[PDB]
């Protein structure tokens, strides 16, 4: 309808123990993805052992299923404490 590509910020809270696996599966789920990665801010949040990786992925509101896909593929892996995605939209002007 209207070209409004939104940024979905996938915030994966994962143990540092398996962060590399988590991030590898993140990239794996980027294997032909509508969701186009911009950046992934990986900081320590809950605890130094739990790294929260908040990645900006651009996608349209027409692609919610892809977010599920990402979340599922990463949730298949161990180390993930919590995984949320924030729909950040464009500023309605």
């Amino acid at each position: 309808a209207s070209e409004a590509e939104q940024r979905y910020e996938v915030q994966i809270v994962c143990r540092a123990e398996d962060e590399i696996q988590v991030r590898s599966l993140m990239l794996h789920s980027l294997g032909s993805s509508d969701l186009r990665l911009q950046s992934l801010h990986s900081e320590d949040l809950d605890n130094p052992a739990k790294l929260e990786v908040r990645a900006e992925l651009l996608g349209t509101p027409e692609a919610p299923a892809q977010l599920e896909r990402l979340v599922s593929r990463v949730s298949l892996e161990k180390g993930v404490s919590s995984v949320r995605w924030q729909v950040f939209e464009l500023a309605a002007d």
